[PDB]
């Protein structure tokens, strides 16, 4: 009755939920509505929606999409955010004529600033993956924006706890797979996975057998094969090694990654060589995520 009174829904943008473009009619302004069907939810999932709404109002950062309204109706809940109009970063990269380590580094720098902000606010995302990395607009030099904090949790300082088995198979951290207490480091692991894909166009851990995948993640069994990693700077590999560290107490933090020479000295450390095989391989990677 009441949401349909104020917003008009148009096309679908993505999918847990669906996200549709809406217009707030009488204000003549557009947003993205994350629309959750609340029948397909337990008592605990309803309570987690109130936490999701809470978390999203806390976060004010240029690299995080902002929440504008939270409306619950008969069967549904509506979270109304800023509309960002450039689509996935990963889909944008493949349409570019030039793509280098310097571009990867600037993307990761923006992501890490988003993640530092979350961590400073006591918020751990838990599910960072390509799907959450949107572009503010179609304009050149648009900001990378984090969208969707559906699995995000609130942490108490630097305390670790067993918050549940949650996340996406290829980006899951060893500590979560071992069923160990976890916290902020889970997000840095996921960033290492994202940085690896950004450099070569394929993921560090992959197996058609999920149980084997999990054993690979838990062992830290990734490598940098020739020929394609031969033209990657040692400092990009070094950053990846420090994010994909199996022991979360030893893993690099967001604050530390932002001071890493490949990030903070991008302009004199990151390669500017076009990586055409990354572009081509990422197109294939994207196609598999959509299939
Ligand atoms: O503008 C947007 N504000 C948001 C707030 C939360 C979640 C998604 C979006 C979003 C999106 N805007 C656009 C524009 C073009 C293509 C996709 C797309 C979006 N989201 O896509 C779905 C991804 C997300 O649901 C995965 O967790």
């Amino acid at each position: 009755l009441y949401f349909q009174s104020m917003y008009q829904l148009f096309e679908e943008l993505g999918k847990f939920s669906v996200v549709r473009r809406c217009v707030k009619v009488l204000a003549g302004q557009e947003y993205a509505a994350k629309i959750i069907n609340t029948k397909k939810l337990s008592a605990r999932d309803h309570q987690k929606l109130e936490r999701e709404a809470r978390i999203c109002r806390l976060l004010k950062h240029p690299n995080i999409v902002r929440l504008h309204d939270s409306i619950s109706e008969e069967g549904h809940h509506y979270l109304i955010f800023d509309l960002v109009t450039g689509g996935e970063l990963f889909e944008d990269i493949v349409a570019r004529e030039y793509y280098s380590e310097a571009d990867a580094s600037h993307c990761i720098q923006q992501i890490l600033e988003a993640v530092l902000h979350c961590h400073q606010m006591g918020v751990v995302h838990r599910d960072l993956k390509p799907e959450n990395l949107l572009l503010a607009s179609k304009l050149k030099g648009a900001a990378v924006k984090l969208a969707d904090f559906g699995l995000a949790i609130e942490v108490e300082g630097e305390q670790q706890a067993w918050f549940g088995f949650a996340g996406t198979p290829g980006y899951l951290s060893p500590e979560v797979l071992r069923k160990d207490p976890y916290g902020k480091p889970v997000d840095l692991w996921a960033c290492g996975v994202i940085l690896y894909i950004l450099l070569v166009g394929y993921p560090p851990f992959w197996d058609e057998d999920q149980h084997r995948l999990y054993q690979q993640i838990k062992a830290g069994a990734y490598d940098f094969p020739s020929p394609e990693w031969d033209t990657v700077t040692p400092e990009a590999k070094d950053l990846i090694n420090k994010m994909l560290t199996i022991n979360p107490s030893k893993r690099i933090t967001a604050a530390e990654a932002l001071k890493h020479p490949w990030i903070s000295h991008r302009s004199t450390v990151a390669s500017c060589m076009h990586r055409q095989e990354t572009v081509d391989c990422l197109k294939k990677f994207n196609a598999r995520r959509k299939l």
